[PDB]
């Protein structure tokens, strides 16, 4: 068909990568894939309400915290309903349905239709209490105005989707490695390790004799393994690495295919380098630099077709393993214990990770036992969903088709609203699965094409991946593919506008990076052609229309050159605001985007995402720390865009006003800053109430993930006293927690006062609610590390969390240590602060 090509094409466009190129692949697995997820594509666009897919109501299932009821002694929300020019106030019960809110609105005034939000293309439609639309709990904690316009329902025509159509011990022969240029160091020695890998476990590791480092080095060896066939894990790879001693090459074969078939044959391998563990190190994929790369000549010549009671002290032995942290490493005599009493281990949930990990892989006996163990799964199956728990399941740590299907089965529990807190990690899990259709992402698309929401960001998640990760961008792509095989053409239709703007975009970005590279003073001369480029692109190239990336119910119209400009950042980047592309918008505010290049903001989406994730730890224990988690998305290599915050302005900015520059800092500009900015001494107090709460809370996330000291340049401050960190890219203060922070407080030098005694308060009841998730928190960090950031070590950078987050100790031990943090902070003072300074002529 030729309307099947052209869509296809669309596909292409929309992915940044073509699914159907066969250039940088040895097996059909990308292929199989495609036609293998168009069965739970299908299943789930028959599954889908077309009315509540349209609208995807933004609710939730989880209480209204305590510091939200406070905002309603009356029982009464009011929400205000729009028609033309026409606007009437209601009073709503916080229990009332939107249905039951329809007749009482046309009941008050007598003498079908559905209620979307005031200039947001969000909906409050279905069968929940208006307690429980996301929307209306922001309009809650933010102190606004439930505005809302009644119009007709878009129609799920709209939405339509386009019709698709041996007991041998294992070798492995190492003929040779060849790279077309060497120019380099000396002359250094090099060898080829091959390992089977499993779950990041060496099963077997079998190197070859050094021999001299030339453009091609051949071997012609055959390399002895002690395993067998029949005793080769599903999921194991053959690990072959180059070593000069040090690592400069990898690359990494399934032993087993995606038909269960042993891998048999001669393999050319295009390997990856490492720069002078992570997730990169463990793809199946291949370098596609086949011009520049490094290249290993391999050969596959194997064939194949494949009660009691436990004493009072060991039961107690085996429950003070179960309790250790994730982190903790096991013994041999853990795993023997958790092994030989493998069924009492399975009765705890808590004790599946070590109990799965303390599995012998590479015995086809022990991996029959342990598919016994997991028929009766019972106790799982009923064990109330603990996500920490279940991600630890989907790790590097476990490479087992079953493992990892049990802790999927797990997920499916999740409303929409918990999906959305971890489909980033989520999605950078799919990672560490051995095969590109797994469960995971099976799960990822399922959830995808059922929430437009969850769709949306999955779209954005994958893009990301897809544009700067060539270890993944194949495998994120046919999943891509597949969810964009499903979504509907008015997803389709939205994703297409959203992609032409943000490719513009990039491209002034980039032109303009080139006119003043490092110099920082943005000439007039940079400011013409910036908006001579912006009204350039207006007129005949930009559509009329873009759905925000970072706020899907955000739609963005025309441009606003005059707010519109170049930054003197060392790297240019553009702050550009934009025209609310809807009429019946409230406000007249405008949307503002900062496009900027320089920076991986993939680890600035991965510490957002963790932000939200403390925040709703805190809604449980009804903490609310004001943080302000901004949009933020990585679109290409080291570009995206950042959501710009409305009245803010940098903590370095405030104390630069008054002059002094040169390291010179008062400890009173901050408060005189707040006092300006608010017009009544009520606004002034409400701001110094949103800075200690907001202040607590960076205070404790940042010490936690260990991006505690900072640049005065790099946190900031709304006019309304709310405080936030910006830009995670890339003597030591444990936080910001400066004089002029203080001074807000009252506090003046090593005293105290009512403000700060509240703010060490908040930090305790916070960092002790942080603690109560140790090992949720453990395995994101764990994971962030290794899916986000370069090379990291698999104890030392990633035990950095259990140290910070002091595992073990009592409640009152951990509000000491916090305390005596919040003191070296004091005491210092101005010293870091001075200290960056410092170092610009040092
Ligand atoms: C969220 C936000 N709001 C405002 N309103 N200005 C910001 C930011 C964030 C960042 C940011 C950069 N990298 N990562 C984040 C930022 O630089 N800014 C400003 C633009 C120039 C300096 C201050």
């Amino acid at each position: 068909s030729e309307e099947s090509q052209a869509f296809q094409r669309q596909l292409t466009a929309l992915i940044g990568y073509d699914v159907t190129d066969v250039s940088n692949v040895h097996d059909d697995e990308l292929e199989f894939t495609r036609r293998g997820l168009v069965t739970p594509r299908m299943a789930e666009v028959a599954s889908r309400d077309p009315k509540l897919y349209a609208m995807h109501p933004w609710v939730t299932s989880k209480p209204l915290p305590e510091y939200l009821w406070k905002k309603i002694a009356n029982n009464c929300i009011f929400i205000v309903i729009h028609r033309s020019t026409t606007s009437q106030t209601i009073k709503v019960s916080p229990d009332d349905t939107p249905g039951a809110i329809l007749q009482s609105f046309f009941t008050k005034m007598a003498k079908d239709f559905v209620l979307r939000v005031c200039g947001r293309d969000e909906y409050l439609v279905g069968e929940t209490p208006i307690k429980n639309f996301q929307w209306v709990r922001h309009c809650l904690k933010n102190g606004e105005e439930i505005h809302v316009v009644l119009d007709t329902p878009p129609d799920p025509a709209l939405d339509e989707v386009r019709k698709e159509e041996c007991d041998r011990k294992f070798r492995v022969k190492i003929r040779g490695i060849d790279i077309p240029v060497l120019p380099r160091n000396t002359d250094l020695t090099v060898f080829v390790e091959a390992n089977i890998q499993h779950g990041q476990q060496v099963l077997c590791q079998r190197r070859t004799s050094p021999k001299p480092f030339t453009e091609e080095v051949l071997w012609n060896v055959w390399l002895e393994f002690s395993i067998k066939i029949k005793d080769l894990p599903k999921g194991a790879l053959l690990n072959l690495q180059i070593y000069c001693v040090q690592l400069l090459y990898y690359v990494n074969l399934l032993l087993i295919d995606h038909r269960f078939l042993l891998r048999r044959g001669e393999y050319v391998l295009h390997m990856w380098q490492i720069s002078g563990f992570n997730a990169d190190k463990l793809t199946s994929a291949t370098n596609p630099d086949k011009e520049n790369s490094m290249s290993i000549s391999i050969l596959l010549d194997n064939y194949c077709h494949p009660r009691a009671e436990m004493p009072n002290q060991l039961r107690k032995q085996l429950e003070a393993i179960i309790a250790t942290d994730p982190l903790n490493p096991l013994t041999a005599e853990d795993k023997e214990l958790l092994w030989h009493f493998r069924y009492e281990s399975l009765k705890h949930p808590k004790a599946y990770p070590k109990l799965f990990s303390s599995v012998k892989w590479g015995q086809q006996e022990i991996v029959a036992k342990t598919y016994q163990l997991l028929a009766r799964r019972e106790v799982w199956d009923q064990s109330a969903l603990d996500v920490g728990l279940t991600m630890q399941l989907l790790d590097c740590n476990f490479s087992d088709e079953n493992v990892r299907a049990i802790a999927v089965q797990k997920l499916e529990s999740l409303e929409d609203d918990d999906v959305l807190h971890y489909l980033l990690q989520l999605v950078q899990a799919v990672k560490f699965e051995p095969y590109h259709d797994s469960a995971l992402a099976r799960f990822l698309l399922k959830r995808g094409l059922r929430n437009k929401r969850i769709g949306h960001f999955l779209f954005w998640f994958l893009r990301s991946e897809i544009a700067q990760s060539r270890h993944y961008q194949q495998r994120f792509a046919v999943i891509l593919e597949a969810y964009l095989r499903g979504c509907g053409t008015a997803m389709l239709h939205d994703f297409t506008q959203q992609v032409q703007v943000i490719e513009m975009l990039q491209k002034v970005t980039l032109d303009i990076k080139s006119l003043s590279a490092e110099k920082y003073d943005v000439s007039s001369q940079v400011i013409s052609q910036l908006k001579q480029k912006l009204e350039n692109l207006q007129n005949s190239q930009l559509p009329e229309s873009f759905r925000v990336p970072y706020d899907p119910g955000l739609k963005a119209g025309a441009l606003a050159i005059e707010k519109c400009k170049v930054m003197a950042s060392k790297k240019k980047p553009l702050w550009l605001e934009f025209k609310c592309a809807d009429p019946t918008a409230l406000s007249n505010e405008t949307i503002g985007i900062i496009f900027k290049h320089g920076d991986d903001l993939r680890q600035d989406m991965l510490i957002l995402q963790i932000l939200r994730i403390m925040e709703s730890i805190w809604e449980t224990e009804s903490l609310d720390l004001c943080l302000l988690p901004y949009g933020c998305i990585s679109t290409g290599d080291k570009i995206g865009m950042i959501e710009i915050v409305k009245d803010a302005t940098t903590i370095a900015k405030i104390q630069q006003s008054t002059v002094g520059n040169t390291g010179a800092f008062k400890d009173e500009v901050l408060n005189h800053w707040l006092k300006e900015k608010s017009p009544t001494e009520e606004k002034f107090q409400a701001a110094v109430e949103r800075f200690v709460y907001s202040c607590a809370g960076y205070c404790v996330a940042t010490f936690v993930l260990g991006i505690g000291d900072r640049h005065n340049d790099n946190i900031m401050i709304t006019e309304t006293g709310n405080l936030f960190h910006i830009d995670f890219g890339h003597e030591r203060v444990p936080f910001v927690l400066t004089p002029d922070f203080l001074f807000v407080m009252g506090t003046s030098g090593k005293k105290t006062s009512p403000h700060f005694q509240k703010f060490q308060d908040i930090c305790v009841k916070a960092y002790l609610a942080l603690r109560h998730h140790t090992n949720l928190l453990i395995i994101l960090f764990s994971m962030m590390l290794m899916t986000g950031m370069p090379q990291l070590t698999s104890k030392e950078d990633i035990e950095y969390i259990r140290d910070a987050l002091t595992v073990g100790k009592n409640e009152e031990d951990a509000k000491k240590y916090f305390l005596d943090q919040i003191e070296v902070c004091r005491d210092k003072g101005w010293t870091v602060q001075f200290n960056w300074f410092l170092h610009l002529v040092l």
